[PDB]
């Protein structure tokens, strides 16, 4: 289960507790500059969550780069510790170990109510379980080193709280072995939770997922997953040429084709029909004669399909026209992949009037979810995260739980 697990607002002890926090700290550093803030900005509100209520400590756990198990300075997360600081206007204790007597020295030493940041979690081959040492040899970490690191990460505080749903399909040791009490989850992994929840357990029905992406091999265990849970959905972008051309033998010139996907087609296809689930394939196609967004273009449909040498890169004027009552008619909407080459704004129409009609059922009360990052990208680029229920940016964690995948993470939460 997804939406049964304890967040940091049903917590009521926060007052004079030590409150262990996993953040995502992942941010890239260029010469121990940070060059996005926006994971460390996202973490505000837990952060201040817990000021607010008066925790004694608030002590953060995080990593980041490739240390691959081994303490490698170039790697730390000293400059997040100085940039966090600037953002929340007081000086953030930064540590050079997560683990340990000293470690809990400082910690306790610090003022009250303070913020401390320690050591990239990753410095320990117990954190991943695996590693390479600096020669390049493999590294592993027996079950008695794990007990051993999960059990002193433990006696760092006394609440936990999990705010890097992006980690949380690791069975990493800050993911699982964090035997505290209250494990809630953060607002940003509270958020996550919520919404993929609303989406896939007991939604508001008609429920319609919107899939796209150049390939048809690295969405199977996608769809197949979503088949189990959706009553409509609309397959696109240029994986939908495999698809034409195995169900229909439509010519696709030298549009997109997967091969070991094609294979894969039918087994799809029939899964929707035993479902039960309405699936809506493009029926015409914007072609160009040459990948660029300057090409020589014009519209075929799927009776016509592409002559020799054009290409399909986004969806008709039919076909957009068909997503209007698809999607309107839906009550929930998770939508993973543009229907067309959006970088290119000759490409883009079919994903944009697909994200004002998602935007224009959200309005309506339809709860919309977007995945991944290319959508991300486009809803991000046309000025709309503002219009869609929930933007995931849990990456690797959102598409793993979109799989039906086991999330580690999520699983060790206490529920309500
Ligand atoms: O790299 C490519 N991807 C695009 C793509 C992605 C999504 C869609 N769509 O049509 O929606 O097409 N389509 C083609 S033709 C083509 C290429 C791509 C590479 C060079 C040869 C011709």
């Amino acid at each position: 289960s997804l939406g049964n697990k304890l967040s940091i607002t049903d917590v009521k002890a926060i007052q004079g507790k030590k409150v262990l926090v996993r953040v995502d700290f992942n941010v890239p550093i260029e010469n121990g500059v940070i060059k996005d803030t926006n994971r460390i900005t996202a973490t505000l509100p837990t952060i201040h969550h817990l000021k607010k209520e008066g925790a004694a400590k608030i002590i953060l756990i995080s990593h980041c780069g490739r240390p691959d198990g081994t303490k490698n300075l170039k790697y730390t997360l000293k400059p997040v510790a100085e940039t966090l600081g600037t953002l929340l206007g007081e000086e953030v204790l930064f540590l050079s170990d997560c683990v340990g007597e000293e470690v809990a020295a400082q910690i306790n030493q610090a003022k009250d109510n303070s913020v401390i940041l320690l050591e990239n979690l990753r410095f320990h081959v117990e954190e991943e379980g695996k590693g390479v040492d600096a020669a390049g040899n493999k590294i592993k970490a027996s079950k008695e080193d794990m007990e051993k690191f999960q059990n002193e990460l433990t006696k760092l505080g006394d609440v936990f709280i999990n705010d890097a749903f992006g980690t949380a399909h690791r069975a990493h040791s800050s993911m699982v072995g964090i035997k505290m009490n209250v494990k809630a989850s953060g607002f940003l992994m509270k958020k996550e939770l919520e919404y993929f929840s609303k989406a896939l357990e007991n939604p508001q029905r008609p429920l319609l997922a919107i899939l796209g992406g150049a390939k048809v091999s690295d969405k199977i265990q996608l769809i197949k997953n979503l088949l189990d849970k959706v009553d409509k959905m609309i397959i696109g972008g240029g994986m939908a040429y495999t698809f034409k051309y195995v169900l229909n033998n439509m010519k696709i010139g030298d549009s997109l084709f997967d091969e070991a996907g094609s294979k894969i087609v039918n087994e799809i296809m029939e899964k929707a029909k035993a479902k039960n689930v309405e699936i809506y394939l493009p029926v015409d196609f914007k072609v160009a004669d040459k990948f660029d967004n300057n090409a020589n273009t014009k519209v075929v449909t799927d009776e016509e399909g592409i002559e020799d040498k054009w290409m399909g890169l986004d969806a008709g004027p039919k076909s957009i026209e068909n997503y209007k009552d698809v999607i309107l008619s839906s009550k929930t909407i998770i939508w993973n992949g543009p229907q067309g080459v959006f970088e290119m704004p000759n490409f883009a129409k079919g994903s944009i009037e697909c994200l004002n009609l998602v935007i224009e059922a959200t309005k309506k009360g339809a709860i919309s979810i977007v995945g991944g990052g290319d959508t991300a990208s486009l809803v991000e680029q046309q000025q709309k995260k503002n219009e869609i229920s929930h933007v995931s940016t849990g990456g690797g964690a959102s598409l793993e739980l979109l799989e039906g995948k086991e999330l580690p993470g999520v699983v060790a939460l206490s529920s309500k």
